[PDB]
């Protein structure tokens, strides 16, 4: 049984100051995506094409329209709104330690046990968001089920990994930019 209730973000307001973090982290997430594509021999094209390995978003984040930037900014805003809804504090406590994209490597950033615990809550909320969306999709398309429509805690480690990776990346990037996140 699975009744996912992701945190309701619609009326959560992110403080204006965090817009600098949103834009830097959006840029990073695009750069990481682009890096992997370019490593796999992808190139700029006017259309997405898996045969030719072209993609129109293989160019600098700074050249994007607002709409295209929002592709990366929206999920980050949704993450921060969850954190704010949970009454976590996010404060710039320290100076940050921070077409051929070469994004920062996050593999050397270590989260405290307590930040890892916070990453688990984020990960579960990602799963709940996907899950509630998936139930609506299924019903709109005529029913059926999906094997991952189970509570987060019941997922295997492999099934948890994508959500865990997402949550860690956000917290690591916050830490690298000098933010303390507490509850």
């Amino acid at each position: 049984n699975f009744d996912p209730r992701p945190v309701e973000t619609l009326n959560v307001i992110i403080p204006e100051k965090l817009d600098s973090f949103i834009n830097k982290f959006a840029e990073y997430t695009h750069e990481k995506w682009a890096f992997d594509k370019i490593q796999n021999n992808w190139m700029y094209g006017e259309n997405v094409d898996e045969e030719l390995k072209t993609h129109p978003m293989l160019r600098p984040y700074k050249t994007f329209s607002e709409k295209d930037k929002e592709i990366y900014r929206w999920p980050i805003k949704e993450s921060l709104k969850a954190m704010i809804a949970w009454e976590w504090t996010i404060e710039k406590a320290r100076e940050g330690e921070e077409y051929n994209p070469q994004p920062p490597d996050l593999s050397g950033v270590t989260l405290s046990r307590e930040l890892q615990a916070m990453a688990e809550q984020l990960a579960e909320n990602y799963h709940n968001t996907w899950g509630r969306k998936k139930k609506q999709e299924l019903e709109a398309k005529g029913g059926g089920t999906h094997p991952l429509l189970v509570p987060y805690d019941t997922l295997t480690a492999k099934e948890k990994a994508r959500d865990r990776e997402k949550a860690q990346e956000l917290l690591k990037f916050l830490q690298m930019n000098g933010y303390a996140v507490t509850r």
